[PDB]
This record gives structure tokens, sequence and C-alpha cells, in this order.
């Protein structure tokens, strides 16, 4: 069974709660030596605490990706910790509904936090993952890198780059050993913003019914990662229910 | 005939040679008073002054995409010489080939010189557009935007964030009566290129092009032309690519 990261070293940025701290639990399990960071250190260090619970391995780290500082810390200590850093998830990042006279400060920092940082990270990573022989980086992207919409100038455009990064760094570090591939999430059950009446909208248009929870995308982080799609690289799988939200 | 600029005020960036310089000097013969900048202050000018020369209305300017001071002069500049804006073309950008490992310092600089530049003129005109009761905002994409190669990670991504925001603000300015368009080139023999291509590297970059010959800074502008004139009047979001049905 290919779904596993024996003997693997990851680190999965932004895993305090949500997806990250679901890519961080599911890696563990996996089997990986997980490098548990976010920005507030303390939650980091109960996701890496509650690894360790269920017998799992993990460090807890703070770093907030947009500190080039934190960043080469966080690479500085997987490989003191571990010896190795074979996986990288960019999984931190965020964004949302912002008008088109936005002010650019909240623009230039979408692509400080959701494209500048993971780029970075991927660059500080990629030669030790090309001495362990191999790795994989996964960015987390979103379905606005695709979709069309009103009041989405910075976030639709900055996670669009983040995909098309994907796409072509692969050519790059495809032939250090390294896959690079991305997950475009739909809506997650992560809440302050819904209510019932705006969930038949947003469950309108999304053909299985139901919106996500952060298990759906962890689980496509681990195949991602993982053996199993060990010749898939420069892609976007999108996972959203069949629709939009 | 709908591919006109009748009565049309254009800000086209990067304007001094080449593509910009065809966009600007063909909008010209279109009808349109144009704005022909570059971040050359001459190089505007001597561009606006051929146009003026050959039958045209233009002025020349002086703008650096980068550079804020530059961009709040140009819209006003443009509104006191032609009380409105129709056309922007954000024809100013730039990239290439950059290793992986290159510096952050390098990467950030395409995409200010590519998106947040372009994002923040389009910002400007779209209220003065809007009282003009409409007009047409082009943004000049590339090839890189949707192809994947290796070294093409800060030229690729940002043409690409350029693209899929072109395809996301038209939803933005689309009720102020404004349209985004985008265009993809493909290579384009300009007089830069000329001086260091060859028939050598020419016949490779053109074996895998299906209709086998390089563009010229024309065929950007005929497009630029059908997308800005009220031929393309229901068209938005576009990203039309002109690199004859080949990457290069
Ligand atoms: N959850 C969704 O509905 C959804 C939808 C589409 C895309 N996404 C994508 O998923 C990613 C995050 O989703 P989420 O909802 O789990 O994120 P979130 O913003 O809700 O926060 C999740 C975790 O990220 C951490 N974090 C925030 N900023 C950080 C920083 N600068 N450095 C390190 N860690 C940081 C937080 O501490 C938190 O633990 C984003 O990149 C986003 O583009 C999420
Ligand atoms: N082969 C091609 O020419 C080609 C192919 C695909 C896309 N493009 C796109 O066309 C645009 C530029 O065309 P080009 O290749 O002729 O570029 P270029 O560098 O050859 O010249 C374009 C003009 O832009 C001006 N310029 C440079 N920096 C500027 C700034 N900060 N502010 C204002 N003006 C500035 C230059 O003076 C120059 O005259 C870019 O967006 C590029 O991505 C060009």
């Amino acid at each position: 069974s290919p779904f596993h990261l024996n003997d693997a070293v990851a680190i999965v940025t932004g895993a305090a709660a949500g997806i990250g701290r679901a890519i961080a639990g599911t890696f563990a399990k996996a089997g990986a030596s997980v490098v548990v960071t976010d920005l507030k250190s303390e939650g980091a260090e109960a996701v890496a605490a509650a690894i360790r619970q269920a017998g799992g391995k993990a460090i807890g780290l703070e770093c907030n990706v947009t500190d080039e500082q934190h960043r080469e810390a966080v690479i500085k200590a997987a490989l003191d910790q571990f010896g190795k850093i074979t996986v990288l998830v960019n999984n931190a990042g965020g964004g949302g509904p912002k008008p088109f006279d936005m002010p650019m400060s909240d623009f230039e920092w979408a692509f400080k936090l959701n494209l500048f940082s993971l780029f970075r990270l991927s660059q500080l990573a990629a030669p030790h993952m090309q001495k362990a022989g191999g790795g994989a980086i996964l960015n987390i992207s979103s379905i606005a890198g695709e979709n069309t919409n009103v009041r989405m100038a910075s976030y639709g455009s900055s996670k669009a780059a983040v995909n098309h990064l994907t796409r072509n760094i692969a050519f790059d570090v495809g032939p250090m050993g390294i896959r690079v591939n991305a997950i475009a999430p739909g809506a997650m059950k992560t809440a302050t913003v819904l209510t019932p009446e705006i969930e038949r909208a947003m469950l309108k248009h999304t053909p299985l019914g139901r919106l996500g929870e952060a298990q759906d995308i962890a689980n496509a982080a681990l195949f991602l990662c993982s053996p199993a799609a060990a010749w898939i690289s420069g892609q976007v799988l999108t996972v959203s229910g069949g629709g939009v939200q």
C-alpha cells in the first residue's frame, strides 16, 4: 500500500487548526516525522503535542511564513531535529473578498502571504530534498485560483499564480527528484461568516450536496505527497464537491 | 464599421517602442487621442510626435508602472488634456528566464512590474472611465501565463496572475460600463528582439509553431484595436492569445 510517508520528514506551515492541523495529523499518522509550524506557536506546539500523544513524531514551531528569518529557522530546525527534509506542505495563507478599490497594502500582502511565502520556502527546502534523493512540495491553493467573480481581485489573482507556479517549478525541481502539486479546496467547515440561509446558497451549484471537511483536503494531501502520487507533478487537484461555493 | 476608437482617450503605458508603440501608434489612426507613455520620457514624447505628425492627437509623458507618483500623474495629465479616460492599455511589463534559486528581489519585482502596477492604474482610471459612460482596459500577458517550462517561475506565475486578474476584475468594473481583456503574445520579432535573434534560433522557435512565422508588433496591435473598439463590445474577461497556434 503506497499511501504512507514512512521515513519522511514533512514541514507543514500553518498547521495549528483547520487544514494545516489536519494535514499535520494525517501525515504524522502516515509515518512522517512532522515539523508542525504556525504563526501561533502554542497551538502549533499542541498539534505537535497531540501527534506525540498518538505515538507520532513531531516538534511544534513558530513560523510566520512571511518572515524570511522564520523560514530559515524552520528549515534549519527540521534538519536539526530529524536529519532531513523530504516533504513540505505550504498550507499557510488565506484570503477573502475585497473591493476593486481596495487598498494596496491589502493587495500586495496577499501575494506575500499566499505566494512569496511558499515560493521562498520551496527554494529553501529544494536543495535538502535533493540530497535525500527526492521530495515533494504541496501548495494549498483555492477554487478562487480557477473561478471568476466580483470582489475577487486579490484573492483570485494570487492563488492563480500559485497554481501556475506549481505547474512551472515542477519543471525546475523535477530533475532534482521533486514533485510539485497543488490542492485547490472549496469551502470548509473550519464559520463566523456561515448561516443556514447562506448555506443553501453555497450548496446550490455544489453537486455533491455538502460543504467540505478538512480531512477532505488532508486526505488529498496524503495522496499527492505519498508514493501513490509518485509520477504525478505539475497538477492542481480541486476538492470542492464538483462545484463552487 | 466598429473597429474604431473615435473620440476615445487611451492611456498606454510601456509604449516607447515595439508593441506598446504600435498599440499607441495604431490606436492613433483609429481616431483615438493617445497618451503615449513609457519610463523613458523622451521615448514617449518622440512617439506622440510622430503620431501628431502623421495626423493624430497624442501627448508624450513619463510613467514608471512601478511608481505611484508616476501613476497618479498619468491619470490627471490625461484628463487635463482630453477630459476623460476611455482606454487603459497596460502594455508596460517585463520578464524572462530566471533560475529557480533566483533572489527573491527578482521574483517580487516581476510581480511589481507585471501585476501590482497594472492593477493600480486600473484602479485609478476606473471611476474616470465611469464618468465617460464606459471604456476598455487591456492588459498584455504572455504565453508564459498558460505555458509551463523550466526557469519560468517569476515570469510565468506573474503573467498567470495578470490573466486571472483580467478574468476577475471584469466582474468589478463590469457594471461600471468597463470591460477587461488581456492578450498573451507569443514571441514578437521587434527591433529589440531582432538584434539578439538569429536565423538558426528563429528556426528553432518556429518549428512547433503551426503558422510558421514570428509575431510582429502590429499583430498584437490589430488585436488590441479590436479588443478596445466596439467591435468587441460584448467581449470581456478574455485572454486572447496571439501566438500563431503554438508556443515559442
Ligand atoms: N478553509 C477554507 O475554506 C479554504 C478555502 C479555499 C482555500 N483555502 C486555502 O487554505 C489555506 C488555509 O486554509 P484555512 O482556512 O485552514 O486557513 P486559516 O486562515 O483559517 O488558518 C488556518 C491556520 O493557518 C495558520 N496561519 C495563518 N496565518 C499564518 C502565517 N502567516 N504563518 C503561519 N501560519 C499561519 C493559522 O494559525 C491557522 O492555524 C489558505 O492558503 C487558503 O488559500 C482555504
Ligand atoms: N516578445 C515580446 O516582445 C513579448 C512577448 C510576449 C509578451 N510581451 C509583453 O509585452 C510587454 C512589453 O513588450 P516588449 O517585449 O516590447 O518590452 P520591451 O522591454 O522590449 O519594451 C517595452 C517598453 O516598455 C518600457 N518600459 C520598461 N519598463 C517600464 C516601466 N517601469 N514603466 C513604463 N515603461 C517601461 C520600455 O522603455 C520599452 O520601450 C510586456 O508586458 C511583455 O510581457 C512581449
